[PDB]
DNA sequence: ATATATATATATA
DNA sequence: TATATATATATAT
């Protein structure tokens, strides 16, 4: 396995950000916001590595609409980007408002790997996503989400973390452990893992291939349900605990359709699925329709990511059952709408600032995304050329 | 290699828009808008040729939207034909109004290749385009865009602007560093090209010859990526850097410099339904795959539609040009946003860069036929150059 | 043939006619005479493409998207100011439009891209689109009677036999 | 009290 | 079916 000392190592941050600054900053905001029709008094203050989330609490008898309708005229009168407005905060009386800084900080990703939780998540695929607005960082279960759908327009930083989300997974899990399709029309970006151990197949540039690539793990999810139902097992996990137990009591459990092995967790990622769903078509959709429909149990996970947020890509059929919805800085309020399903994606920064949203209703976690370079992706993928053998099989192309 | 002299000279340097003249203009700016209900006041004057910004700093409670909601009653009080309200200026607390200046003054192509970003630049094939708000000059580069869709009708800033294009192809780079290819369906437009060194086929007027020539296109792209594949070899330069290395010793290569290829069609919309759609797949492979081999595409139409600018090369193209489509609703087509709504016929256009963003704003320099048919005998003083029947 | 002869538009076509026997020195048959300007007026192409079909749309945008600097002009003249008639193939590639009184806001913005053609006063009023700026200029029409037409065709009747290219038909 | 902004309702590409 | 336009309604003036 690859050590922790492969990357750029952790950082000198600026954390130059006095009680004083902090001080003035709030009378600032308060005159600011005097200045206009409402009346606000800061309450508290967290300071974090990109923004700065201001707790407000408003005067006796102002809405927050009334804060909402001017977020831009808020963002110009103090000399930043944006601002981004939280209209509830779970257990206060208090209004969110989150300034962007300026001398801000990169995300460190060794900073983001040195968790206690991503040192022993126990899981063989984590989701290492960054530090969210208060310096801790947020590691997400990706066999829990099951699938992913991550948006945002060019330059955004996406693909930036599409790999964040690819060195997540090979930090931690053998080709034993874990295993990957990839999916790349634009060769810049996914064309750098050619050669590692955890593929199946080689990095799938036209979209007749991917129909078959997507076609074969259809084809595999339905064999490892039957597989799963002669063993009479329920879920992925408890087969892979179920040969455990044939490897712990030294008993040879036989091939029940015809010797087993610990299957692995197969995860399929595409760069942009828009332009897979333009040049074929409806079929296609109703393809990973199949796969976001059944494989959660078998194992088999999607990462989908695009640049055209709309009601042509991100359709119904893929929202059906891919809850799991990651966005970046987006163009209009109507494509929050389209991905995250309500207002407030326009509002981010570039440079990898995402709203994680977690499976099941909640408000959106806002997660800086943590910095990958490609020197560092160079390095793991060397080290696993080094370190793997590929596992082709001539099947899913064909 | 031509000299900068061989285009027409720097005309006249027009004076005159003096400091008293730009305050009484913002002073103006203060009353017109004093007289309703906003009050504004004047930080600084950023001039420019055509156009010039006013960053105002607005008082306490007036939003943008009170400056960007009478905006039409503004331009009409100002003697002025329109205003435009930039809401935003990074860094600043100003608000932006870009008001059309009084000459509409025309860019001179020589004060765009003058400058030391084209001059001290290092890539081989670059995009001398115009000029900023202020004068600056912006020179794009064509080897990061990596492909460049121009549509428009009504004769708006097209062929010159494809001519400038082409221009700065030739006043840079060789033909031993830089080919061209040349299509066009019409017989006229670029029928002067005819004869220049940098080419490597006629300018093609059967359209079978030009499939056969995006036939060879796609095969030179197959066996440039068998020739990477041999020599482990991302993008062109890496291998230009190694046969450089191999120039200096003198070592052969195997069979699995490399000439960098821009494709031009000035008229795909009717050739790629009437010769058929086969050859939108060779189109969408080649701006797909070839994307790091060097085979570059300039696409230009005259009917900007959805039927022959579909989504198929909207993928492997998000670097755009856009003149005039009909307006900003048939716009989305090429540019996603909103396109001839505020651009001036022949001049400024909307230059989508390789990121997002706000667009560049860019001003169409401008060429005349006799600097291009100067250009292209200068050239043809170097020689004329080889021509390929395969490609044929 | 303004391919074989180094040829920019029409004008400059009849330029080498001017090169021609105009100055008095004769040319060969690569002796060019003139080639005339075609102006093809169509008095309802609504029933045409609606009868024909779209392969004659497909002719009328193989010229409209070209014929500028050949030599063949079109006046084309209809009464269904709509998709059926006037589609995106034949919108782009005729930038100026004469648009007299229509009877919707819908069909305005079918023919000039914008509102205003329903509020003409009628009887040859029209809303002149010029190329390049595409605002309205409003023209008031010039009445011809039809005793002056037969004048005008009675004054070309005593000047000139027909010159027939008969096989067009 | 009433011009403005806006959410939605019907007609069309 | 997505959208451009049109009409009735809070809203703050
Ligand atoms: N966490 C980050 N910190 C700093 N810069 C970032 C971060 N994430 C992304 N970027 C910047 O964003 C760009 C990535 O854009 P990207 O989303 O890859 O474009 P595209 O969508 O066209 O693939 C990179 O150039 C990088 O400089
Ligand atoms: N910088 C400029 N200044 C003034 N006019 C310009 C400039 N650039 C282009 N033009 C005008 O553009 C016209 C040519 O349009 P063109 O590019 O041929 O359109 P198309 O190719 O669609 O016919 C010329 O009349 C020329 O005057």
């Amino acid at each position: 396995l690859p050590p922790l000392s492969l990357l750029d190592p952790a950082e000198v941050k600026q954390k130059s950000y006095s009680p004083e600054s902090l001080e003035a900053m709030s009378r600032l905001l308060e005159i600011k916001l005097k200045e206009f029709g409402v009346e606000v008094s800061v309450d508290s203050v967290h300071p974090g590595p990109v923004i700065t989330r201001f707790e407000i609490q408003p005067a006796a008898g102002v809405k927050v609409s009334r804060i909402s309708n001017l977020a831009k005229d808020l963002a110009r009168s103090l000399a930043v980007i944006s601002v981004r407005v939280v209209e509830v905060i779970p257990g206060k009386t208090t209004v969110g408002i989150e300034i962007p800084n300026e001398d801000r900080q990169m995300v460190r990703f060794s900073e983001v790997l040195s968790s206690p939780e991503y040192d022993e998540h126990k899981s063989t695929v984590p989701l290492a996503l960054g530090h969210d607005i208060g310096g801790r960082p947020i590691i997400t279960d990706l066999a829990k989400m099951p699938h992913l759908l991550v948006a945002g327009t060019t330059g955004s930083g996406k693909s930036v973390g599409v790999n964040a989300m690819l060195l997540s997974i090979l930090f931690k899990s053998t080709p034993s452990e874990a295993r990957l399709i990839m999916i790349d029309p634009k060769m810049l970006e996914l064309s750098i893992y050619e050669g590692i151990p955890h593929l199946l197949c080689p990095v799938v540039t036209d979209m007749k291939e991917a129909a078959n690539a997507l076609r074969w793990s259809v084809a595999e999810m339905e064999r490892r349900y039957r597989l799963m139902a002669a063993m009479g097992v329920r879920n992925l996990a408890g087969f892979n605990r179920k040969v455990k137990d044939a490897e712990e009591a030294g008993t040879p459990l036989t091939d029940p359709l015809f010797q087993l092995s610990t299957l692995p967790t197969i995860v399929v990622v595409v760069d942009e699925f828009a332009d897979m769903m333009m040049i074929v078509g409806k079929k296609v959709e109703e393809l990973i329709a199949r796969i976001a429909q059944k494989a959660r149990a078998a194992g088999i996970h999607l990462i989908l990511a695009t640049q055209r947020p709309s009601v042509d890509v991100i359709t119904g059929l893929i929202k059906a059952n891919i809850p799991t919805r990651i966005a970046f800085q987006v163009s209009s309020k109507i494509d929050s709408r389209t991905i995250l399903d309500q207002g407030g994606a326009e509002q981010l920064l570039g440079h990898g600032d995402m709203l994680y949203l977690p499976p099941g209703t909640g408000l959106p976690i806002r997660v800086h995304g943590a910095f990958v370079s490609d020197d560092e992706v160079h390095r793991v993928v060397e080290a696993w050329k080094l370190r793997g053998a590929p596992d082709y099989i001539e099947d899913i192309l064909a």
